[PDB]
């Protein structure tokens, strides 16, 4: 699918040994810190894909397919799919290619997309740098594929970040020199055929900034559909540029703002209001990012805060944010674990509730979103618009006029105090009503053309035109 069929999508990111199993167990163990297979699979995946579905969520991205190292490495295995080893089998652990296939064909006849989480700088083995056996690396059996070895120390050194292997001499990560044309031909080959043995619908590329921006163009063209680059920095003069070159980055920008706004009733709503409005004007497309608070990578948020009221504006804040919102499995249960491996905890465990705090609120969220663009085909594009802050507050709209969803959210916290938002800007028309979709409630717009928003709770507020919900599911 192309970067613009993509812009609609609402994405559910998990990992495939940490989802669901093939028995459906719901008590199976799995101990983060063990760092082992926990037997989640593909077709764990399908039999679950109801559960991602009620939540509104149009596409998945899952964890790295390829085969991977096959040690118990000092740092666990390679469960998480980011340790390959021969591009051209399957990781076992997760099914067989019919399995995958069938994870496919089962997203499309639900009308969802698939996204593979795919690497191209480096390999994976066992142990240091310069014990690396090259034989066991398919198709790049030789040392004449690789960087010489070395670590990277610093990372303000772009050649050095390129050039030199992330990872250590306990776990190693063999740099391919990705200047080489055989290098760039066989990845090229490569990932337009894999995108076709499994009717991919877009790719998530891993470790963006660590190959060159000339690698880049011609991956995302042989791949042949939307690919979300990994650039982790929270610079967007660093990260933005790199959409000159890769359809989307993920929003690691909007990232750290977001996280710090939310994490705590004392969080700048200031340094998140100007980055929207930063990465709004400075990066190429916006509406082709992919906005986040949570994944394998970092604390979840709930490891900062267990307070349900700011998790919930968080969540929907990634859902009404200009580009593709990305949830990571567990966020909807309220998970808490810190660093990897804490965070790569069994979303199965959870029993699958339909009915928790965070499922319900990303249902409502994504409704509207949803809801909206089939009523709006310049939702997507429609630059999200911050209108209003305070030292609690933030609140944006985004959408054509007349039709435009408009979110007030809070970090006052559970506790936070009752009272009323007299809401500028807003751009509806006086004494129109409108629809508060997460609670389903009406507030009506006053003559002087506020809106009267009432606060309570720390809840977010997220507001629609009551007349264009006519005949919809949302609130009766
Ligand atoms: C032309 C693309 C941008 C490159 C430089 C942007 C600098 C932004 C902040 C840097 C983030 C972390 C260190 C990387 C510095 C570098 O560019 O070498
Ligand atoms: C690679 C092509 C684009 C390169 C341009 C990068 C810097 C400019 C970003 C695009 C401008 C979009 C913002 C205008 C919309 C708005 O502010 O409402
Ligand atoms: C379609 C395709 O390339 N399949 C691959 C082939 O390239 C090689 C072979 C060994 O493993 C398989
Ligand atoms: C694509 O499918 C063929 C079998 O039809 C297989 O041999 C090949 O290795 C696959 N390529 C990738 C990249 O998965
Ligand atoms: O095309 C790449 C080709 O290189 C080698 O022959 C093997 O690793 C094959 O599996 C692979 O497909
Ligand atoms: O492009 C396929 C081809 O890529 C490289 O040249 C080698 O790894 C071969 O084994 C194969
Ligand atoms: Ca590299």
């Amino acid at each position: 699918a192309t970067p613009a069929d993509w812009r609609s999508q609402s994405i559910y990111f998990l990992l495939t040994d940490r989802f669901a199993r093939t028995d459906g167990s719901t008590t199976a163990t799995c101990n983060t810190a063990d760092q082992k297979y926990c037997g989640g699979t593909w077709q764990g995946i399908i039999d679950k894909l109801d559960y991602i579905q009620g939540m509104g969520f149009t596409a998945i991205w899952i964890t790295p397919v390829t085969a991977q190292l096959p040690q118990t490495t000092a740092y666990g295995d390679a469960y998480h799919g980011y340790w390959q080893q021969d591009i051209y089998s399957l990781n076992e652990n997760y099914g067989t290619a019919d399995d995958l296939k069938a994870l496919s064909s089962a997203l499309h006849e639900r009308g969802m997309y698939l996204m593979v989480d795919v690497v191209a700088n480096h390999m994976g083995y066992d142990g240091a740098g310069s014990s690396v056996d090259y034989s066991v690396f398919k198709p790049f059996s030789s040392q004449d594929y690789f960087h010489p070895f070395c670590l990277i120390q610093n990372y303000e050194d772009q050649t050095q970040v390129e050039d030199c292997w992330l990872g250590d001499n306990t776990v190693s990560l063999p740099d391919l020199d990705t200047t080489k044309d055989v290098v760039k031909n066989e990845w090229y080959d490569w990932v337009g055929s894999l995108v076709s043995n499994y009717s991919i619908d877009g790719l998530r590329i891993d470790t963006v900034k660590h190959v060159q921006k000339d690698f880049w163009p011609g991956y995302n063209k042989a791949a042949g559909v939307y690919c979300i680059g990994e650039v982790l920095d929270g610079d967007p003069a660093y990260t933005c540029p790199y959409q000159n070159v890769m359809d989307g980055v993920l929003n690691y920008p909007i990232y750290y703002p977001l996280l710090n706004a939310f994490k705590s009733t004392s969080g700048s709503m200031d340094d998140l209001y100007n980055m929207i409005n930063t990465v709004k004007s400075d990066c190429p497309d916006s509406t082709l990012l992919g906005t986040f608070v949570e994944n394998h990578d970092n604390p979840r948020f709930a490891s900062y805060t267990n307070d349900i009221a700011l998790a919930k504006n968080v969540a929907a804040f990634i859902i009404l944010n200009d580009g593709i919102p990305i949830i990571y499995a567990g966020q909807e249960q309220h998970y808490a674990g810190g660093n990897d491996p804490a965070n790569r905890e069994a979303t199965w465990l959870s029993g699958y509730p339909t009915d928790s705090e965070l499922y319900k609120l990303i249902a409502s969220a994504n409704a509207i979103r949803n809801y909206a663009i089939s009523k709006d085909t310049g939702f997507v594009t429609y630059k999200n618009w911050p209108i209003y802050k305070d030292d609690t507050t933030i609140a944006m709209r985004k959408g054509t006029d007349g039709s435009q969803i408009v979110t007030i959210l809070s970090n006052k916290g559970a506790s936070g105090d009752s009272y009323t938002l007299s809401l500028s800007g807003a751009g509806y028309t006086a004494g129109q009503q409108l629809t508060e979709v997460i609670g389903c409630t009406t507030v009506t717009v006053g003559s002087d053309g506020n809106v009267p928003v009432p606060m309570a709770g720390g809840l977010p507020r997220v507001l629609y035109p009551t007349e264009k919900l006519a005949g919809s599911k949302i609130c009766s």
